[PDB]
């Protein structure tokens, strides 16, 4: 597909067995999802943005489907205001910026 | 160009006659640049990111050339971790996401 940027590039993703709306975010190195009680082992991490840092839980090798395209990789879970699909998964679903 | 996302999508911009490196950030509504001087009136504004809210200076109708493509629009100056080009200017240069 082609997604214009007149509005926030929000798409439907599936992780665990929840459907969520998430931003396709070229400015995000990593994928950061809103607080959810995901099973499995995790490691603590801090990530920084506008305003400062938040504490997140890093889970590895988590399958996520992004608009019907399969991906699997690291997801960070924490008190973000929005679900963010970062470059780690965007490359996996074949996503490019074009102008 | 077509820009893949295995690396951060950093580009050279020209603003106020100066060259800077900035991040094409589809997850950003607004364009936010690190502390710098720009001419003309600005107004105090606050914006929120992943880590909380910051104070910025809002400059309106500012020319910026992004990777050779002209935009003229709102630029926010403040304590962002990195220069970010957001959707207000990405739309002007005809940037879309494609997968
Ligand atoms: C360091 C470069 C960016 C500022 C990083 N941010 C991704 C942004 O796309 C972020 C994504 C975002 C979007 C909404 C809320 C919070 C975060 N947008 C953002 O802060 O935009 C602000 C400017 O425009 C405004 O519109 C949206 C918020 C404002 S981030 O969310 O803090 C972020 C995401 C994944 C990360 C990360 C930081 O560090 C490692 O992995």
């Amino acid at each position: 597909p082609q997604i214009t940027l007149w509005k926030r590039p929000l798409v439907t993703i599936r992780i665990g067995g929840q459907l969520k709306e998430a931003l396709l975010d070229t400015g995000a190195d990593d994928t950061v999802l809103e607080e959810m009680n995901l099973p499995g082992k995790w490691k603590p991490k801090m990530i920084g943005g506008i305003g400062g840092f938040i504490k997140v839980r890093q889970y590895d090798q988590i399958p996520i489907e992004i608009c019907g395209h399969k991906a699997i990789g690291t997801v960070l879970v924490g008190p973000t205001p929005v679900n963010i699909i970062g470059r780690n998964l965007l490359t996996q679903i074949g996503c490019t910026l074009n102008f």
